[PDB]
Formats: structure tokens, sequence, C-alpha cells
């Protein structure tokens, strides 16, 4: 009962020809919804049911030992994805973010580049992050679940994630098949950078 | 170059309709080529390059330390493969083992079924990327599973787990996405009609010879 899966800011076939209806579909209501439902068994019995989950996975090391691994795993699941959806909308930053991403990256263009090889170079499933660190923007990526709030002894990196990209095959497999680079490319065309924004003048 | 793509025991529909022709293709010409040409690249300016890849995955702490990921990845990823493919067959069998490696089976794990269970838990609890294997270890069966293009052939450090692997299941995505979506469940139930138990009794009968 603690967490529920969110709606989508969009309908399933609005992030079109770049992200397919079917696999928006599929990632929401079967991928997301079965973290939620791994999540809130795991909770059951703890005192951390009340928690926001990004709070949540920022206490890994203080749940029971026995539900770290689940917790790990489905808390991580639910709230990468509920953050990706609403990074996401039916294309470039401005501002102090632009800014910052300049500064950090000496171009938007280099940025993406940046941004595109920690992505490609994830082995295996997982996500890659653009994230704020000690004010600082950096891109990391992660395995499997984990996001760098859950700090760097879990995740192997740390920071705040203002923006993330899904590189597990279930993200793009569907249109893509083996051309994850091609997914990377048109994934530009749908990030919601006014969103990315509001994170990062949270996030600093 | 160090290793080449096999050639499948089999045409790409033959495992129809449990793995389908296009996953088969794709896995094969984009997936494993990948791996192959990614190994090779990382064996170009060593020692290493004159190795059996089930030799290589063995000895992955002699490899140079900037070459060990690329290694373990992509060798990882050959070895895998080239087993997969040859411990899959069209008109097999319920298919089923028989003789020395069900009565191992039986010991092991009870029955036939029971083991199927065991295994399907194994692969269907493996989080992300990975494979789950049946392995002879210390001459006895036991199932186990890695992460991403890890075997058990690596040794407990590396891949957490050991044993020789007599049968192998691919759980990446791409080699379920096309056919089977989020299922995998469907797809590991679909898996015991295409396996070739004559050729895993023969890797079992070698594994028991020490
Ligand atoms: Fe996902
Ligand atoms: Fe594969």
């Amino acid at each position: 009962a603690a967490y529920t899966l969110p709606q989508l800011p969009y309908a399933y076939d609005a992030l079109e020809p770049h992200i397919d209806a079917r696999t928006m579909e599929i990632h929401h209501t079967k991928h997301h919804q079965t973290y939620v439902d791994n999540a809130n068994k795991a909770l059951e019995g703890t005192e951390f049911a009340d928690l926001p989950v990004e709070q949540l996975i920022q206490q890994l090391d203080r749940v029971p030992a026995d539900k770290k691994g689940a917790l790990r795993n489905n808390a991580g699941g639910h709230a990468n994805h509920s953050m990706f959806w609403q990074i996401m909308g039916q294309n470039q930053p401005s501002g102090e973010l632009l800014d910052a991403i300049n500064s950090a990256f000496g171009s938007f263009d280099a940025f993406k580049q940046k941004f595109e090889d920690a992505a490609k170079t994830r082995f295996g499933s997982g996500w890659a992050w653009l994230v704020v660190k000690d004010g600082k923007l950096d891109v990391v990526s992660t395995a499997n679940q984990d996001n760098p709030l859950m700090g760097e002894a879990i995740a192997g990196v740390s920071g705040t994630p203002i923006l993330g990209v899904d590189v597990w095959e279930h993200a793009y497999y569907l249109n893509y098949q083996n051309r994850r680079p091609d997914y990377l490319a048109a994934f530009w065309n749908v990030v919601n950078w006014d969103e990315v924004s509001k994170r990062y003048a949270a996030a600093k």
C-alpha cells in the first residue's frame, strides 16, 4: 500500500516515433507496476512505508538487512521510472541550467556526447544520469535499478539526478532492437528541459 | 582475428515458435558478433589470442588489468553464446534427458520437474541482465546464475559462483523481448522445448570424468 503507479503526463503514443506506444504501455503497466508491487511487499512490516521513495532509497543502509536487496532493486525501479516519465514530454535547455551545462561540459553538444557515451558503455542493464554533485554537473551511469541518490557504496557513484535515460533493453528493443545508439540519439527529441531545469534549481 | 562467429547448428527459424527467427538472427549476427569483434580488439596486442575462449575466461587474472573488464564482458559473451547455440536444437525429445544425466538430476533435485522449477527460479530471480546455469561442481549438479556475460568457469571471485556449465539460458532481454516482451517466465517455459539434451548429456559425461 506504500506506493502506487503514477499516471503518465501524456498519452502512450505521445513520444512517437522516438519511443513506440507499445513500449510505453508495457514499460509503464508491466515493468514499472512490478517494481511498485515488489517494493510494497518488501515494505510491509517495516518502519519505512511512509517515506517518499526518493528518501527511502537514500536510507538503504538503515532498512532490515534481509530487505535491502529487494528495496534497492524495486524502490530503485520505482524512483527511477517515476522520474523518467516526468523528464520526457511531447529541443534544448536555457537559463541557469544551460549555463551550468556550458561551464561543466563546454557546450550542450559536448554534454550530449558525454551523456551518450556513458549510456553506450553501460554494459548490461542500467541507467545514465546527469547529476548535481557538490553544486556541479557530472555524467554518471548505474547498474540495474541503482540510483546515484543511493550513494557511493551501493550505486558506485553519487549526486542528485536531474535527468536520466533507461538503457535496459526493454526501454528500446521493440523499436530499435540492438541499436541502442539510435535510441539514445532519438531520446534528445523527447527530453522535457523545463522539468530538468526545475530539478536543477531544486538540487542547487 | 582471434575468434570468429560460429555457424549455428540449425537455421534461424529452426526453433520456432519457441524462439522467433528474427530474434535468432539479431541475437547471432548483431549481439554475438559484437562480442566476437570486441574480444578480438582486446586480444590484438596480447599473448592470449591463441587460447580457446573457454580457457581464456578461466585465466582472467593473468590478463593486463586494463584489458580485464573488456575480456570478462566480451570473451565471456563469446563463450556464453557459443555454448547457447550448441545446447539448443530443433525437434528435440515432452523434451527431457535420459540415462546418466537424468539419474544425476533425480539425485540432485528430486526429479526433472523439480529441476525445471529450480532452474526457472534462478533465471527469474536474476535481476537485470545475465544467465542461469546447470553446473557440475565437485561431481555434483547445482543451479546458479550470473550477471551480464559472466560465466561460472571464471570462478567464484569474478562470477560469484563456480562449476562447469553444461546448460545455460540467456535472460538478457534481447534473448526474449521481441517474442515475449516482459514475460520472461513464458520464455523460460518455451525454452524447455528446444534444449538439446544429447549435447547436455555429452557435456555432463565429460565434466564427470574429472
Ligand atoms: Fe525500464
Ligand atoms: Fe544474448
